[PDB]
């Protein structure tokens, strides 16, 4: 007799899988035969291909079992033939074995793949770094392949070689990802390959090792559990000999009798589901990405075949339409499979975007367009938004989800925090309103799992919520851009169903979880719901808001490009009959900018390929409803002849008169007056009075209306900072707190010459120089306003570099006002705690305003989405250093997933507003982000607000997506005071009903939401009546 | 702050005040005005109602 | 108000253990030093006394 | 937890009363050992006779 | 308070670390209501002294 | 001014001499 | 495989580098040794340039 060390037996267990019971799972029987065909260019779609060696057009060259195959961005094709013969595997599986020759420590899913496709055209499986064995033969009789006369057959495997985009060191520069250069730079060599027979009891009892082990190295020593399984393992380990495995019955059941003790009656009731994340555009091209899902769909598809009790989901219908598209078979298999219900399509969006960033149209637009997706190609309705991978969310989602119809929200992205962690991990998440929407985090806090025993006691570990939830969702399946679950993992799931010592996990779907999770929260703690009010802000990153800004630039232009057309080809649809319109080259627009709007493409982090083509379609999409508008405007000049004309037309949704909001107004007294008086320019539009001083700053901005200075005596405004950042892990999303340490104040500059405007305005211009930086600035005083306008030039060429620019105002207080989607947001500017500090760096929206009690400041943006607010208390005297700095970040120099970042010409502009109300604020930031068009006909305003109580504003006006030709108009709410305004239309809308819709545009309608009408029947649209609540959203449909 | 986030946002569940205690939005603001009492506490309510009353 | 709370707090108190735990044993035991800190005399009396308890 | 045979054994006895020259058992312990007859989170204990154990 | 003084202000040029606001203790905080009499006298008092002075 | 955070400032390090400073040690002038 | 010159400045700084990063690593967080190191070495670290030797 001998003593026990399980520390000991843990290790020979190890290198019993290492070296013993993993090669026995596969037993070689032959060889088949290679041949290759190379393509180093733009791929042909396998349909095509598969035809075409059908017919027999392409040859093929001898290819050796060993060698090298791979080229950069290359595509081949191997033709295989195999030898098998039957009446000697009856009762066995038959598999493949397909190695590519994948690297080891790179990763699943970043390397060379490939699907197996039948001699016919339809696709069998793929060949996964983790996942490599193709289903030939199946053990009861079934075989995938057409067998011929003496047992042989043939398929064709779609080799894509996709090179590592990362270097030597972590997150180094590399240049890979930027053409389809025909040259070896990563060849693949190939490896073993032969047609092997499947074990069941060797992979059973391999099972069952790993588990046990796995169990004993996470547990305690003082525990019976961990001392039980290591006697059972040392027991089950001297009885397996690799020599003779007719030895493995009798080893199984002994190490059996401590698996299936029932576990205690107060673990965590885990749900698993299949899920494996394919990121649209993230160092492969848009060309890639459908071979990717096409891969993913059928390898989950192939797995389920064989295994019963299996569930899966995926989001991004873009994937599904893609897929209908490209593969026939594929979507009809897996709509076969979703009546079954293990195939569940959960998440609405038309494709996972980013949140901070877009417009709050943008996301509307996502929603009704995968709804309608889902609803009328697939007949299913999802019930919750599934956004697993985002950064920051705004506080505006759950009214806006809460109004689609969705009930339940999941998202994973906030434990990836810096500093704090998040309270709870499933709670009602509190809108900017009123709205409570029913949240959850996955506490395994990871989408890509591999189902490993850690991870699965981590889950149930680092679950805040333990008192009143014990449920909790866990994702498996190797993601992250390519995978999906493997037989591994669900074994795993079957191994662990009431485990002793481990949570306990079943299958299942999202929606009985959440069900569950209602229930157990909501139901039963009558009282004790936790809640969260406010916006779920993320903790890292904060550099992507200013990375890649030409992205941000066009998407904004052409937001308002859509909205103005829009608005025009509505007006001409309801003008003149006869005008047909243009519904299709519009949704081609759309489903374009909003694939352009991913999670991994607007925020900027990609090869120079995705952002060269999200350029180029932008200035398409530009270009192309330029031309729209021009002939929409045409168009509608023919109804009646000699109306007006208007130049350059520029149309704001709002502006200073209520009656002048969605004017035709063109874009183009007191002449502003400048004193060159000392080493300074005074300038005098008779309500401001700016001092620029020698070196392109303003130290003084005196509003004469008030006798108030806004300019502390301790800066200069107009200074430009180059901060040096040099991140180290994430280097083009995250910005670490070495900035705004080392900082660079430039100071070499010399004004220009001052040029009065032959309008009447005043303008002085400036340039700045720096090390391998220039900028153009131009500062214009308006007359007959209270806004000073900034606008500059830049021709960044730097390198690991950040430039910004502060507009300091005295107006101190404690919180600043940016905006959400369809709201305001108040964040704190003085930092006081921990978690306080980590809020450096936030998204804003067209305008940052810091407000008292009386007076407030504005910064109004164009096309800048990062800024950061800072209290001042420099050395002065009498107190006339005191206030806060707004810096708004201009660009910065990201390396790793581009060489060259932002070189050229860049084109910034803002302006500050003086005395801001929030009516005055939001007229100005219409003027500033509106476009600018040619010659377009003058007509009245279809929808006005002449009786505003409030800041009441229109945000949309559409048409019906139905074809019926009914009026769509999208109104909110953008101050937090309550709002009453009556609606008036114009003309021909006399004797019609406005109703109240929601924002999916179907008439139907929840109860806890507040409402706007009165009744809720069809009202009169004239002197019609609305109501508004804090930063409500409404939708109104008004007939013929 | 009225709805509490956070751990340390809880312990903030009663505080002193002077006189008055005024709950105020862009525009319009109700007060509480005090004589004698120094405490007070101020939570959210959504109740179960309909169209949001 | 005893019955009400007990029967909350029961909701805990009779969910079965995991199968995995030491079978203890119980032995009621009183060990009674003949002679350390008392005389012979006394020992009687406080056996006496465990005896009767 | 101080078992160290807690491999092949499953079975350890436990003397409750006060002792020490002095006691017996009492109602709160025989209580207790009612109260933790398959209580979850702890080891289950009943009564018997160390011929049994 | 001079050394501090010198380290923390004079030294870290831009290190000072401030907080801003006001320094709530978060325990106790049931003494803004407990005596009331003595709150509402001196309420009254401060008043008196306020209208005499 | 900002809180500071020694483990980021360790993995600051370490890339800064992964990535860095290793290079600069010897400066190549020919080739054999 | 080439002909380099030897810079010992560089060599000097890393091997600093080095040693403070190795000696913070294993110190507690309860000691005021390891918030000094660590400040020095934030420091000094915000100071290097490689585009400029000097
Ligand atoms: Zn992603
Ligand atoms: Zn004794």
């Amino acid at each position: 007799s001998m003593f026990l060390l399980p520390n000991q037996q843990l290790e020979r267990c190890d290198r019993v899988m290492q070296q013993r019971v993993k090669p026995h799972i596969h037993t070689t029987l032959a060889a088949c035969t290679l041949r290759s065909f190379h393509n180093p260019g733009e791929p042909v779609p396998s349909s095509e291909f598969l035809a075409k060696v059908r017919n027999g057009q392409v040859p093929f060259e001898p290819f050796r079992v060993p060698g090298v195959w791979g080229t950069t961005w290359g595509t081949t094709w191997f033709e295989v033939n195999g030898h098998i013969d039957m009446a000697a595997v009856k009762g066995r599986k038959v598999e493949l074995m397909v190695d590519l020759g994948w690297l080891d420590h790179r990763g699943p899913g970043f390397q060379s793949e490939g699907l197996v496709y039948r001699a016919d055209g339809t696709a069998i499986k793929s060949a996964n770094p983790r996942n490599h064995w193709i289903p030939l033969v199946y053990a009861d009789g079934s075989s995938t392949v057409e067998l011929d006369e003496h047992g042989d057959f043939t398929v064709y495997i779609e080799a894509a070689a996709n090179p590592f985009v990362e270097g030597p060191t972590p997150f180094s520069p590399t240049e890979l990802g930027e053409e389809a250069t025909g040259t070896c730079d990563f060849p693949y060599t190939l490896s073993r390959m032969d047609i092997t027979i499947f074990n069941e009891d060797v992979f059973a009892y391999d099972m069952d090792l790993e588990t046990v082990s796995s169990l004993i190295r996470e547990l305690k020593d003082d525990d019976p559990r961990y001392w039980q399984l290591a006697k059972a393992l040392q027991r089950s380990l001297n009885i397996y000999d690799e020599r003779d495995l007719e030895t493995v019955p009798a080893a199984r059941a002994a190490l059996a009798g401590v698996l299936a003790e029932p576990a205690a009656s107060s673990a965590i009731n885990h749900i698993a589901i299949g899920h494996a994340h394919i990121d649209s555009a993230w160092l492969w091209p848009v060309r890639e990405t459908r071979r990717k899902v096409a891969r993913t769909v059928s390898n989950v598809l192939a797995l389920m075949d064989e295994d019963p009790d299996f569930t899966y989901a995926m989001s991004s219908a873009q994937q599904y339409a893609w897929l209908e598209e490209e593969h026939p078979d594929l979507f009809a298999r897996m709509k076969r499979r979703i009546e079954e219900g293990r195939f569940i399509p959960v998440g609405g969006m038309w494709v996972e975007s980013d949140n901070m960033i877009p417009s709050g149209e943008s996301l509307v637009r996502q929603i009704t367009f995968g709804r309608r997706y889902f609803k009328e190609h697939l007949g299913v309705t999802p019930r919750g938004i599934w956004l697993p991978d985002s950064f920051g969310y705004a506080g505006s989602w759950p009214q806006i989800a809460r109004r689609a119809g969705f009930d339940w929200f999941l998202t994973q992205k906030i434990s990836w925090n810096d500093t704090t962690k998040f309270p709870h991990h499933s709670f009602m998440w509190e809108g900017i309103d009123g709205t409570r929407i029913l949240t959850h985090f996955p506490p395994s806090d990871t989408y890509c799992s591999s189902m490993s025993m850690r991870e699965l006691m981590y889950s149930q570990r680092n679950f805040l919520d333990k008192d009143l939830s014990r449920n909790a969702i866990l994702l498996y399946g190797f993601g992250d851009g390519g995978g999906g679950p493997t037989r591994e993992m669900t074994a795993r799931i079957r191994r662990d169903h009431d485990l002793a010592g481990a949570p306990k996990i079943d299958f299942g779907t999202p929606d009985q979880l959440f069900d569950r999770v209602r229930k157990d929260i909501v139901d039963d703690a009558r009282g004790e719901t936790p809640v969260f009010h406010g916006e779920l802000y993320l903790e890292l990153h904060r550099g992507t808001l200013t990375a890649q800004q030409d992205m941000k630039r066009g998407c904004r232009q052409e937001e308002s490009m859509l909205r103005v057309v829009e608005y025009l080809c509505a007006v001409a649809s309801i003008k003149n009959p006869g005008y047909v319109y243009p519904r299709e080259e519009l949704d081609r627009i759309w489903k374009t900018l909003l694939l352009n709007q991913f999670h991994d493409i607007l925020p900027g982090s990609a090869i120079a390929w995705v952002h060269r083509q999200a350029r180029e379609e932008y200035a398409r999409d530009i270009a192309h409803l330029r031309d729209i508008a021009a002939a929409a405007g045409q168009a509608v000049k023919e109804a009646e002849p000699g109306i007006a004309t208007v130049k350059h037309a520029v149309i704001a949704p709002y502006a200073s008169n209520p009656q002048y909001s969605w004017a035709v107004r063109d874009g183009g007294v007191i002449p502003v007056s400048v004193e060159r008086g000392g080493n300074a320019i005074i300038l005098d539009n008779g309500r401001l009075r700016v001092r620029i001083e020698a070196d392109g700053t303003v130290s003084s901005l005196i509003d004469l209306a008030l006798r108030r200075e806004l300019v502390p005596s301790g800066v200069r405004m107009g200074r430009y900072e180059l901060l040096k950042d040099e991140p180290f892990h994430w280097d083009a999303w995250d910005i670490q707190r070495d900035a705004f340490l080392a900082a660079d104040t430039l100071t070499d500059a010399m004004v220009e010459h001052v040029e009065d405007m032959p309008d009447g305005s005043a303008a002085i211009h400036v340039v700045t120089r720096a090390r391998g930086v220039e900028i153009h600035t131009v500062i214009t005083l308006r007359p007959g306003s209270g806004s000073l306008d900034f606008t500059a030039d830049v021709n960044w060429h730097a390198v690991e570099k950040f430039l910004k620019v502060d507009m300091p105002v005295t107006v101190q207080a404690v919180n600043a006002q940016y905006e959400c989607q369809y709201g305001l947001v108040e964040r704190p500017i003085n930092k006081n705690t921990r978690s306080d500090d980590a809020k450096f760096e936030s998204c804003t929206h067209r305008f940052v305003r810091i407000a008292d009690a009386d007076y407030a400041a504005a910064v109004v943006n164009a096309s800048t989405y990062g800024s950061d607010v800072s209290p001042i208390h420099a050395a002065a005297a009498h107190g006339a250093g005191r206030g806060t700095m707004v810096r708004l970040s201009l660009l910065s120099a990201p390396l790793y997933p581009d060489p060259r970042t932002d070189q050229g010409e860049h084109f910034f502009a803002w302006s500050l507003v003086a005395g801001a109300g929030m009516e005055s604020v939001l007229a100005e930031a219409s003027r500033l982000n509106a476009p600018i068009m040619g010659e377009l006909p003058a007509v009245r305003p279809l929808a006005t607000l002449t009786d505003v109580a409030g800041t009441p504003v229109l945000d949309w006006v559409k048409l019906a997506d139905d074809g019926s030709g009914d009026l769509i108009v999208r109104l909110y709410e953008a101050a937090g005071g309550d709002a009453k305004a009556t609606l008036r239309l114009d003309d021909t809308f006399a004797g019609c009903t406005v109703e109240e819709v929601n924002l999916m545009e179907e008439p139907v309608l929840a109860d806890d939401l507040p409402r706007a009408l009165v009744a809720g029947g069809p009202v009169p649209a004239e002197g019609a009546s609305v109501s508004f609540t804090p930063f409500q959203i409404v939708t109104l449909r008004i007939r013929r």
